[PDB]
């Protein structure tokens, strides 16, 4: 019997929200990373953005302040923490990304803090932008292939 | 003076141990739900993870031997038992609950022993998923909210 305690906080005071999301359950509901359709062997990189579950388009934090105030952005690594999606009924894998700006270069690194700024009376977007390697090896079976990324926005 | 027994026993053999844990004083500090900041009304479900005293990550329990044990996880209900944040200084109250998987459905239900596995040479960790409803209705007092969970790791 190993009876330990654990101190719960909360520090109502000023702070910033997210919008684009819908309740799921208990649960944020952020958005999908819809790459679409494709065939077993892909040769040009496959590549969407994340669409807002409760507006369609990017996902839109604003803070409720009045100076500026720079929050941070952090995605986890998905279900499996490596990136993969899966398929829903065979093992197979699709591993993928997640960059924030329109290149494919600044990546959401794995757990990390990607900084942010808002500003006085308006809503900043967060870019999800989704990338796939080109598979020109092994034909992945057929089927849905999915995964949920933790986005975590914290201050 | 109605004087009357209490047996105390402790079978000492081949137990299982919690690590992450901190000693406060004679009370194993387990760790801390740090919902974070956050205005009077917020619309979006304030979500934060149990981050243990000892390293800062998830609690890991180990247990001590070579064959897989079973193990229990329960917490209670927190100070009031109806597991609400109090402000330090105010009687407001904040309602909130933890639960077990990452999509807030598996529910830590007050005094109940939710069942886990552990095999030797491995350290399984404790996820405490905290998860506080969206409040759009009054604005609760400035301040800080708290409250101390005992977890109770039994076998």
């Amino acid at each position: 019997a190993v009876t330990g305690q654990v101190d719960v906080k909360l520090n109502i005071s000023t702070g910033c929200t997210v919008g684009g999301s819908q309740t799921e359950g208990n649960m944020n509901k952020f958005g999908t990373l819809n790459f679409g359709k494709t065939s077993g062997t892909w040769n040009n990189v496959l590549t969407a953005e994340v669409a807002s579950a409760a507006t369609g388009g990017n996902i839109s934090v604003t803070c409720d302040g009045t100076d500026p105030v720079d929050f941070t952005v952090a995605i986890d690594g998905g279900e499996r923490t490596d990136r993969t999606l899966k398929n829903t009924a065979s093992a197979d894998v699709v591993a993928y990304n997640v960059y924030r700006d329109a290149a494919r270069t600044n990546l959401y690194v794995v757990n990390q803090p990607q900084q942010f700024t808002t500003v006085s009376g308006q809503a900043t977007a967060v870019p999800i932008f989704g990338a796939i390697a080109p598979n020109t090896g092994t034909p992945k079976a057929q089927g849905d292939y999915k995964d949920t990324l933790l986005v975590t926005v914290n201050f």
